[PDB]
């Protein structure tokens, strides 16, 4: 399937990697920023998998090959890259650690892997772009185009020799974890978030939400995936601000291509309309981020720190709009 594969030096190096003692405590916190520790990113993921799922959950050799090959199949784009993948996986780790027994062993291992793989082989182009210009991917995947591709990429990596970390699961559990991963990755398509959140909010307010109901579990997991995928808005302001720079760098490049195809891009993707960014961020926080973390906190009380951090960043964008930026 034209997948990149890690080298022996790469996965063997990870196998011997040891995570500094000081970071063990930091990694448990919601606001942890992996940014200053690039060389340790693969190791941080191994650590989280081991703490959440156990050191024997996966054959170590296979897990290290899987991780280093996943890294190699993320592209050098400004935002939807390897750093983003590990950042999202860490948010999931923090959510799971704080709500551990609400999720099964199968779900925790599937969700950590889904987060690491949720944007696999992203090229820096949105579903809007692929569908507007009839990219082959849009023909193959009519909706949630890039997300269906990310899942396909995930399965392709598992299919590489010695990379299938899930093979030791019974045939029933194997099928189940692949479905958990497929649904989780598809849920990262923000187009689906709006309806999912509205539904969950109503089930919560009316008291019909039932975690013993599979469809309800699927929706809760979907909201968790959205929360993790957007977690840059829950970091300390300087981190959130720096990440916004990368997000827009990617958007502006897409907008440049649209102009070449004769189409005016939306203002958010127009590098000649940067003055509109602060209000654009306000709109995103009000329509997507705040409601997401608000409903997540209602369903999973321990995730409240994400909501508090999101609210703090909304306030920061409001300060920018008032001309108080430093
Ligand atoms: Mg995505």
């Amino acid at each position: 399937s034209h997948m990149s594969i890690c080298t022996s030096e790469e996965w063997q190096g990870l196998m011997q990697f040891t995570l500094p003692v000081r970071l063990c405590k930091e990694i448990e916190l919601f606001h942890f920023d992996i940014g200053p520790f690039e060389n340790m990113w693969p190791g941080i993921f191994v650590y989280m998998v081991h703490r959440s799922c156990g050191t024997s959950c996966f054959e170590l050799e296979k897990l290290c090959r899987f991780i280093m090959s996943v890294k190699k199949n993320y592209r050098r784009v400004p935002y939807h890259n390897w750093k983003h993948a590990v950042t999202v996986a860490h948010c999931m780790y923090a959510i799971l650690q704080n709500n551990h027994t609400l999720f099964t062993d199968l779900e925790r291992k599937g969700l950590l892997i889904a987060c690491l793989c949720h944007d696999l082989d992203h090229r820096g182009f949105s579903n809007s772009y692929l569908q507007k210009f009839d990219h082959p991917l849009a023909a193959l995947y009519s909706t949630s185009t890039m997300e269906q591709h990310h899942f396909s990429q995930t399965v392709s990596i598992l299919q590489l020799e010695g990379h299938n970390i899930f093979s030791t699961l019974s045939s029933s559990e194997y099928e189940q974890v692949l479905e958990i991963i497929r649904k989780a990755i598809i849920a990262t398509d923000l187009a689906l978030y709006f309806g999912n959140r509205k539904q969950l909010e109503e089930m919560y307010q009316t008291g019909s939400l039932n975690l013993n109901n599979q469809s309800h579990r699927d929706r809760v997991i979907g909201l968790m995936m959205t929360a993790c995928a957007l977690c840059s808005v829950t970091k300390l302001w300087p981190v959130t601000k720096l990440t916004a720079n990368d997000i827009y760098a990617e958007f502006w490049a897409e907008g440049d291509e649209m102009k070449k195809l004769g189409i005016q891009p939306i203002p958010m993707m127009d590098r000649d309309k940067k003055d509109e960014v602060p209000q654009g961020q306000l709109g995103f926080y009000n329509a997507v981020a705040i409601p997401c973390y608000t409903t997540l906190t209602q369903i999973l009380p321990p995730t409240e720190p994400l909501l508090k951090a999101c609210r703090d960043n909304l306030s920061q964008w409001e300060k920018v709009i008032r001309g108080e930026e430093t």
